[PDB]
């Protein structure tokens, strides 16, 4: 009569191998990430039945070295619903 | 009769191999990531039955080196449905 | 009757090797990525029943390096669905 | 009658060796992440029937090294359903 | 007649050596994280049958290094269903 | 007639060995994570049948070095049902 099924399978399979060799004396700077970032500063939304998926993000410096060599899902999802106003499914 | 399946099946397979060798001395200088973003500064949405999805990302500096060698699925998603106004599904 | 079904199947199957080798002394310099952004700045949306998708991405500077080899689904998505003013699928 | 089943199976496996080997003296300088953020600072949302699902998100500084080499499964989801509203699933 | 059954099996498997060997003096310097964030500072939700899902996240610096090597499900997750105004499954 | 059965089965397993040897002298030093976070300071949200999921999370500095080398389900989570309003599953 009703089947309702939410599933999600996520089958992640890596093989390898990451071999890093440094024979000779190196040098590496990255340095000074300081970007000044100034939003809506130093100056003189939804009704009544609704859905509603709003994002801010705001992010100062990121910096990725040497990271995520293999099957990387970080921050997966799905099937994102987002419903307002009340739903009906009907049958007769 | 009623039958609802929200399903995801993500089944991802690398085989790889990284093998970085450096036999000789070496420099890398990727310094000096300090743009200067100055938004809406010193300076003198949406009504009753409605779906909205709103994404404001500010983000200064971002720097990947070396990264997501493989199979990398970081952030992924699938089927956002942003329903607004009431939703009816039927049969008779 | 109603049959409502969700569906993703991502499979995604990479097999590469990268060696990278430097037998030789070498020198990169990829500094001074500041970019000056001054927006809307130093300077003297919808109604009732609608479906609104809005994005606004301000990036001040971004820098990928040796990144990404193989099978990169980062930011993958689908079926963004986006409805407002109310649904109606109806059968008699 | 009723069948409702929420599932999900995650199988992660990851086969691989990181072997880092440095012969030689080398010197390293990730230095100077001090963006500095000033947001909406220093100046002189939903209604009855609805679902909203919003995110802020500010970071000053995120700096990731030599991390997440296998199978990074951090902060995975699946299935978000944000209903509003009263739902009504009905079978005659 | 009903039979409602929330599982999750989560099965992670990963077999990896790092053998990291530094045969050679070395200095790292990865200092100054001091981002300075100054949010809704130094100035001069939802109704009645509704379901809301919002997070403020605020972090001023993360620094991870020589982390999460292998099979990383830190903060995993599923099916977040964040139901509002009441629910009704029925058969006749 | 009624089975309800909510289960959780993690399986995890790893095989991996760490050597870490530094057979040389060395230097590190990761000082001054200090950033001054000032949120909502020095300046002059649901109804009758509803589910809420709110969350404020505030990190001032945040260091992780080292850590989390193998099967790190840290945080590990599953199912989130926020139902609000009054459920019913009904046969005839």
């Amino acid at each position: 009569a009703v089947s309702v099924a939410l599933g999600q399978t996520v089958r992640i399979t890596c093989q390898g191998d990451s071999l890093r060799s440094y024979y000779a004396s190196w040098y590496q700077q990255k340095s000074g990430q300081a970007p000044v970032l100034v939003i809506y500063s130093y100056n003189n939304f939804s009704g009544s039945n609704s859905g509603n998926t709003a994002s801010l993000t705001i992010t100062g410096a990121q910096a990725e070295d040497e990271a995520d060599y293999y099957c990387n899902s970080r921050d997966s999802s799905g099937h994102h619903l987002v419903f307002g106003g009340g739903t009906k499914l009907t049958v007769l």
